[PDB]
């Protein structure tokens, strides 16, 4: 019955973070496992240090639940699993990549890193630099 | 393939919300129509006012997702709504109620109130003091 | 042998509480679960801190030993297990339900309502108030 | 229904249980006499002497229930009583000999003991000490 | 049985570096070659210096005794040990090439080195550089 | 490749094993309880406590890995496996009974111990004393 921004309250809005090209965000169980080895204990710390932190942990337990939900159905079923981890996918993907990214490189270095790549990508093939993506700081 | 608490700010003991039985919880549709028509305004554009507003509103979108899966699967069905709410509205409502609820009264109040009513359910019924509703304050 | 009054060194003895009758008392689940939903961290805490911290760590794991006596009893066996559960069934209650209530309150003011209790109880029925003293703050 | 480590506080009473043989514990009556020989009137004293105290007082009183029990069950019958007296007959007597030992020696020596204990154990017989038994003080 | 983490006092997990691809590692050989010429005296001298230089010492140790125990097992023979060195070559390819790399440059550097690494790698191979980040200074 | 002293830091491990007799230290699961029953949670934390506490926790993920490769050989198997248990027992029960040891007691008494020890086994049998065991402390 609504619709709310994900991304405004950390200042992005749903068209901007759309910009970028669906492939380029990666699988689920690589972002998963690097979340996981860079803050097992950061996440599950006792005191909420920042929103990012907070939020990614619903998101993870909004992933854990439908999971599980996802097992119950092919229990329960009487392709399945094609239509659904897609759609799933090309939003949940962008949030857990947004909140890691955005944890490091101050939150601010990600917006300017976009828009360069779009601007990148507005750009017809025909002249074209060949490294487009992001740095390491 | 993990296992989180979806609370830490003292709200962890998710044994607290257990003991409360699951039929005190209020329906789907007079906390969704509360919580809309009191934070309409104050969900939409806020800034980091305070963390139960980011939790609540990436609650409310999920369960947001989670009714597009169900409609659009009404959609493309080949009884699927009744079994799938048996587990998403218990976990929905303890995850949403606690926080609607301690956003007004403090977020303290809402602890003794709780400790207070168990203490009352675990009293036998034969000699029961006569109530132990909420009290706003 | 010699029998010694446990709460003869916190300030009551048995006989007091053996005035209450047993309905009164509440179901031992119900006792158990409130407790460790209370106080798990309490009483998992390496620091003993209250002495009633103490005593209740051995008294449920006696009570876990019964258990474990009824099921190896049950057991041998492919009335008297009733028998042998409301045996200690008022005599766990009594010592739960003190150690329980004078957790909290302080520790005093359940001598005055047990004593209060006992002056109740001890004037017939017919001259009493239609509703018995009740545990406040 | 849940597994609650006894002595937390006081070391960790598995392991180091783990570490003696069971067999090593004397008979019960014989710990029973030898700690009414000395202090029948020191745990009978009003007063929270040590919370080592109450914790063995309670023990002793767990220990006339059990009796008790066994009493009427032997009365009210219609070999499982030997493995009955040996069952917990581990349990009690580890509660029992530790309280009873380390009551006196300081409450710390304890440890060192068993430790050494251990290391003597499990040393191979093909050198071994002839003995390696409590120490006085 | 039980695993712990060797990297994880040092500040890193395993998982982190099992982002490296097999090939990127080197020779066994050539870098067992170039810790004993570079650094021959260091290991030799009565001083353990970083802990470093002591766990490479076991880590030597250890690989020594499985060239023996590959001797052994040809040995007693007159596939399964070119499955065996394989196994074990990842392994300790990560622990050595850790070890000599942090030993100079002073340890912080390879972190942002592994993690730029891994961010370049999680990237899609269309949407990358020409060539990978190398280590500096 | 090369003959590297294990502990030239620790003394000189070669000469004092070579006092101590083969079969002296005890079964390599014996010292894996052990050293589990005392210090689960010790060598797990995030800190560098000791470069000893490093070496061992280094052995042991060792001794895991060669326990691995056993269970391999065992399941791809086509009396070895025996002479692989005896084989590496007196290095590895060399090691970790040394670190388990030297642990505790100071890491200096252990010596003065073997030398002890190996005047004690020098001395011819017509005269020499029934026990020269480990001493506590």
């Amino acid at each position: 019955y609504y619709d709310i921004d994900p991304y405004k309250e950390f200042g992005a809005s749903v068209e901007l973070l759309s910009f970028l090209p669906s492939d380029f965000f990666p699988s689920i169980r690589d972002l998963l496992d690097t979340a996981s080895a860079l803050y097992r204990e950061a996440l599950e710390s006792p005191e909420h240090c920042s929103p990012h932190h907070t939020a990614l942990r619903q998101a993870i337990l909004c992933w854990g639940e439908l999971m599980n939900l996802a097992t119950w159905v092919g229990s329960n079923l009487e392709l399945v699993v094609s239509y659904v981890n897609v759609n799933m996918g090309l939003k949940i993907r962008q949030l857990l990549w947004f909140h890691i990214s955005c944890l490091t490189f101050g939150r601010e270095t990600v917006l300017e890193y976009l828009v360069s790549f779009g601007v990148w990508i507005r750009t017809p093939p025909a002249y074209r630099p060949p490294n487009a993506p992001i740095l390491s700081t």
